[PDB]
């Protein structure tokens, strides 16, 4: 028996005006007609508020609802500097996207953009809803609409020809439960293409793994001597569980070494297990605490290993949101904070969407290049981190790839 609903967190990503708000709508208020969500408005989720993480500012609405099958967290967003900055910060979960095209417009270039972006921070899947069908009496054109959309996916090495491809109209579908349609199968043709959207996303976009399932990783924030078996390592578990007994690595400024987990504590708790969330310290078997330091992170051995060098997908802050005025360019050495601690670095290789060089990038634009570090820290594909001058952060990136 499941005592709940999978959970999947999922997003409207497209071009600007080609209806993400209104489809995000359009899902609510469908879904509404089951009892599986509160109706939010276009004028509500259009309205969206500012939110503020880390430094970064972020204009970004939040929708909830389920179908029968999930249960969705859902982000929708004005502009598409909210987008880069959400999908580069990872300020959003995102399992899937829901890409909207017009199919008034075609694929416009933040159509390009944002499949790129889903691609370079990971986003699993995408679903496509190919929007404005009432603008287009011809199924001719609708079709190549549909071809064009699918090699511009496969060209950023999303398959292309596995992605589900809605065609419908979210402003008809509004406009038809606001007449009084029922929101059941077979009433009316436009809701029935919101419905089917929902069972693609529901059948297509995995529901994620569970963090406490995933290998166990976590930042080492502070470290204490009490008896001389061991040091007591603090922080909040990001992922994954860790017993005790268990062999761990700790990795990172130092060579990789392995320890037995001796000892789980919480506040008034002795534990043998720690969970993902649980903010803990753990007893390391032999380790002397000036082994140990923030930076390094403790983890299932071989699950994350040190790194130097990698690509990444880096936005730069304009003055406005707390950035400075002046570009970023090729061997400009700032801070990076990863995790808990910056680390100093060199960016350089800097490679603009078409995959020409480029010269800088300027304060409210992103660019793919390559940083390298002064010390080996544990990098994975995915792991966000700040810029930083004098504390202050300045840009924001995400590990793309690997290189040493
Ligand atoms: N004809 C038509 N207009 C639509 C449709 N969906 C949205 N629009 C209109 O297109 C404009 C932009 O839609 P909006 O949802 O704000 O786009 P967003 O910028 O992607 O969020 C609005 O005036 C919508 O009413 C649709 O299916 N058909
Ligand atoms: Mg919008």
């Amino acid at each position: 028996f499941e005592r709940t609903k999978p959970h999947a967190n999922i997003g409207t990503i497209g071009h600007v005006d080609h209806g993400k708000t209104t489809l995000t709508a359009a899902i609510t208020t469908v879904l509404a007609k089951a009892g599986m969500a509160k109706a939010r408005a276009y004028a509500d989720i259009d309205a969206a508020p500012e939110e503020k993480a880390r430094g970064i500012t972020i204009n970004t609405a939040h929708v909830e609802y389920e179908t029968g099958n999930r249960h969705y967290a859902h982000v929708d967003c004005p502009g598409h500097a909210d987008y880069v900055k959400n999908m580069i910060t990872g300020a959003a979960q995102m399992d899937g996207a829901i890409l909207v095209v017009s199919a008034a417009d075609g694929p416009m270039p933040q159509t390009r953009e944002h499949i790129l972006l889903a691609k370079q921070v990971g986003v699993p899947n995408i679903v496509v809803f190919l929007n404005k069908e009432d603008m287009v009496d011809d199924a001719e054109l609708l079709e190549l609409v549909e071809l064009e959309v699918r090699e511009l996916l496969s060209s950023y090495d999303f398959p292309g020809d596995d992605i589900p491809i809605v065609a419908g109209s979210a402003l008809q579908a509004l406009e038809a439960i606001q007449g009084g349609a029922s929101g059941q199968k077979g009433d009316n043709p436009w809701v029935d293409k919101i419905l089917k959207l929902m069972e693609e996303v529901d059948a297509y976009i995995p529901t994620p793994e569970r963090e406490v399932d995933r290998p166990f990783l976590m930042a080492v924030e502070d470290v204490f001597t009490i008896t001389g078996r061991g040091t007591v390592a603090t922080g909040r578990i990001e992922r994954g569980s860790v017993k005790v007994g268990e062999t761990i690595e700790i990795v990172g400024l130092r060579d990789t070494r392995s320890t037995t987990v001796t000892g789980v504590e919480m506040f008034q708790k002795t534990l043998d297990e720690g969970l993902a969330g649980d903010n803990v310290g753990l007893l390391l078997r032999g380790i002397q605490k000036t082994d140990i330091e923030r930076g390094m992170v403790l983890a299932k051995p071989g699950s994350i290993t040190p790194h130097t060098k990698f690509e990444s997908e880096v936005y730069v802050l304009k003055k406005e949101e707390g950035g400075r005025h002046t570009p970023f360019f090729p061997g400009y050495r700032p801070q990076f904070y990863v995790r808990t601690t910056d680390v100093t670095g060199a960016i350089s290789d800097f490679t603009a969407d078409d995959g020409s060089a480029a010269e800088m990038v300027i304060p409210g634009d992103r660019i793919k290049m390559t940083v390298e570090l002064i010390n080996p820290i544990a990098i994975e594909q995915g792991m966000r981190f700040a810029i930083r001058e004098g504390g202050r952060t300045i840009g924001a990136g995400v590990v793309s790839k690997i290189l040493q």
